[PDB]
């Protein structure tokens, strides 16, 4: 009716024609091969998805089944690290390695820098992502909070000069800090020139050169007048722009413009959490778009060139001019009707994903015909994170999947490389074994401690009341899986070879508690972590440049700093932890949360976007936040926290301040069972307990696809 045949699969037209007409042409793969390939590659490893899901389910059961049978409320922790061995939970840890994975750009193996992640879906913000590799310090810092917006330098409709001579100030600090001069400050400069391929400072009563020369990376314009100098620091680029008839330059000492920062080093195009895909019309949306980004084509605006310097010595060079991107596909679980088969059972999403995803990127090993010639990967490779994984051996399969695509592709074996999310409990007692199993793909590690934390509540749903969602951040079982992360991959070689990464900072309003706490990150070894926006990619750049990673990561070699014991500490809450008032602020808490968010995905298919809590702190969440807040308020109905009653006074009393926040918009109040988004919201709590580890996405879909179906009407 509206299918293509092939093989036992029923393909959307939709999806059909954009492979056929969009996709394979310039890939030099025959359509028919690619076709024939997929209903094969599916065919095959669909049983084995199956079997890794239901093993899942039945791991689930005997751990729930484990709390429910004893009463001890003081868990014995060796009998519960016995049981899980039993069970095939927790696996034997292998003999120490090294991963063998080649063919990865500079930017995984060697730069520490932020990594920036974006909806793919939406067009203008992963162009912008793409384009973040590099950004002004100055609107940055001018934009946000990070200079405090005190009396007199307040952001007004016009430039504040107040606030732009702090604004510089504080770029000036950061200069001294990260590229000394060898006496004075950058705060004192008059000037700047090149002289013998050396960088001379004046200031006042001298002239200065760096106290490291090789500082120095290049420069624009005359070197006696120059435009622009470029600096490197800890492997990142700071361009300083010299322009005294520019408006900020003009009240600058040394005529400076801007500060521009080496930001995203690295972009993740997310076609999970961060993304509503829920049929073959939305999953063409992304692909349509992630298929631009690789062609380099993608407009909405458009992408970057490379960036044109003067070396020291005065010969010619360039830098990238965008970031090195990684695509994130969906995890194991859903299925998308996209494709069917002849009993009009739904194909696995993550199968379809590895195979477009994987076909679209062999463009970006390319040279574009368009904006380019900017090849994403001039090593060979294709980046794909993998999320939701539980275990060695669903890291085992994705490996497998991986190698059958690019048979089918006919692209080298290991072409297709892996950023392995450690986001399920599972994987993290058994994180050295997950790196085994893709010992020759794998380019990441990456602590998702939002989704960790969510498979933490479902895990241990039946063992007892949880403490409340702020008070996750700090528990003892989330700092031991935060260093043993680190840990696994040191110890497997990653120093050099692969990232280490930490996660995402959701709070995009409260910069200036960014700026002071996430460099705790880079501090702990990781080379890199996550941001969601271009800003806060180049706010977070300031970090890397006060530490030292690769010397924070050498330091930390043979370190066991988290034990088995620390990782498999459920966080339970305490006799009596809370007053009343107390309960009902985390549930209010939630309930906004979790309805902020449906909204929007369920009636307007936006996959994140800013919501603002119980103290008015927006945050920019994804379904990693939906899927705590949902277990979260599922464990306390569980455990007799609060009643039901509870919660749907809450949900109702706070759904008219969520249609007041986004005041097309269609209002959940005051019909809320004729309001689909207002359904799903309660679903995901009342049912949450029973979604496979609690998973969001298999009721977001149904509602979602409800909703639109409605819409047709
Ligand atoms: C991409 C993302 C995540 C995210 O997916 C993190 C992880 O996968 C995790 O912690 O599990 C969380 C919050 C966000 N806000 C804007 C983008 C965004
Ligand atoms: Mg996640």
């Amino acid at each position: 009716t509206d299918r293509v045949s092939v093989g036992n699969l029923r393909i959307a037209r939709v999806l059909y024609d954009f492979v056929n007409n969009e996709a394979l042409p310039g890939t030099d793969i025959d359509p028919d091969s690619f076709w024939a390939g997929v209903d094969k590659v599916v065919a095959d490893l669909t049983p084995q998805n199956q079997a890794l899901l239901n093993a899942r389910d039945e791991l689930q059961a005997q751990i729930d089944k484990w709390h429910r049978r004893r009463v001890i409320e003081p868990i014995d922790m060796d009998a519960y690290r016995q049981f899980l061995t039993e069970i095939g939970y927790l696996l034997p840890e292998p003999d120490d390695f090294t991963i063998t994975t080649s063919g990865v750009d500079a930017e995984i193996t060697t730069t520490a820098g932020p990594q920036l992640v974006v909806p793919v879906l939406n067009a203008r913000f992963a162009l912008n992502a793409a384009n973040a590799r590099w950004g002004s310090l100055y609107d940055a810092l001018y934009g946000t909070d990070v200079i405090p917006e005190t009396d007199g330098a307040e952001k007004g409709p016009t430039y504040n000069k107040v606030r732009g001579d702090k604004v510089i100030a504080y770029a000036r600090k950061f200069l001294d800090d990260s590229v000394p001069l060898s006496s004075g400050s950058f705060g004192d400069a008059t000037g700047f020139t090149v002289q013998d391929g050396q960088l001379v400072v004046a200031l006042p009563d001298k002239s200065t050169g760096l106290a490291n020369p090789g500082q120095f990376a290049g420069y624009t314009g005359a070197a006696e007048s120059p435009t622009s100098v470029l600096l490197i620091n800890h492997g990142l680029h700071i361009e300083i722009l010299i322009d005294p008839e520019s408006q900020v330059g003009t009240t600058d000492r040394a005529g400076v413009k801007d500060v521009i920062l080496e930001s995203a080093i690295t972009t993740i195009m997310d076609f999970e959490d961060s993304v509503a895909a829920v049929d073959a019309a939305d999953k063409v949306l992304g692909y349509r778009n992630w298929l631009g980004l690789n062609k380099g084509d993608l407009a909405a605006r458009v992408l970057n060139r490379d960036r044109n310097y003067t070396a020291p010595g005065g010969g010619q060079f360039t830098l990238p001019g965008r970031s090195l991107m990684f695509v994130r596909n969906v995890g194991h679980l859903m299925t998308n009707d996209a494709i069917v088969d002849t009993d009009g059972s739904e194909v696995f999403e993550g199968i379809m994903d590895a195979l477009f995803t994987g076909l679209i990127a062999i463009h970006g090993l390319k040279a574009s015909d368009v904006n380019g010639p900017l090849i994403n990967s001039r090593t060979g490779s294709i980046y794909i994170v993998k999320p939701k994984m539980h275990g060695p051996a669903e890291v085992a399969f994705t490996c497998e999947l991986f190698s059958r695509v690019e048979d089918v592709l006919g692209l080298p074996q290991n072409t297709m490389k892996i950023g392995i999310m450690d986001e399920e409990r599972r994987t993290t007692v058994n994180l050295k074994a997950c790196i085994k199993a893709a010992a020759d793909r794998v380019v990441f590690i990456n602590t998702g401690f939002l989704d960790r934390t969510g498979d933490e509540i479902h895990t241990s749903m039946e063992a007892g009341p949880m403490v409340r969602k702020g008070t996750m951040k700090s528990q003892p079982w989330i700092l031991a899986y935060e260093d043993h992360n680190v840990d696994a991959g040191l110890a497997a070689g990653f120093s050099g070879r692969a990232q280490v990464g930490k996660g995402m900072w959701t709070m995009t309003e409260l910069m200036a508690d960014m700026v002071e706490t996430k460099i705790a990150q880079p501090r702990a070894g990781a080379s890199t972590a996550w941001v969601p926006s271009p800003t806060a990619a180049t706010l977070h750049a300031l970090h890397y440049h006060q530490v030292d990673v690769a010397a924070v990561q050498q330091g930390l070699a043979g370190k066991r700093r988290a034990t088995i014991e620390q990782l498999l500490t459920i966080p339970l809450a305490k006799e009596l932890a809370w007053a009343p008032d107390e309960i009902r602020e985390e549930v209010d808490n939630n309930c906004q949360s979790i309805l902020g968010y449906v909204v929007r995905w369920v009636d307007q298919g936006v996959g994140a976007s800013k919501v603002p809590d119980i103290h008015d702190v927006a945050l920019m969440e994804d379904r990693a936040t939906l899927r705590i807040s949902s277990q979260l308020l599922a464990n306390w109905l569980r455990h007799g926290v609060i009643t039901s009653a509870d919660v749907r006074a809450s949900l109702e009393r706070m759904a008219p301040l969520v249609d007041r926040q986004n005041a097309a918009y269609r209002p959940m109040a005051p019909n809320f069972d004729d309001s689909i988004a207002f359904l799903a919201a309660q679903e995901l709590i009342l049912s949450g307990a029973q979604q496979p580890n609690g998973y969001t996405e298999p009721i977001l879909h149904r509602r979602r696809r409800e909703f639109k179906a409605r819409a047709a009407e």
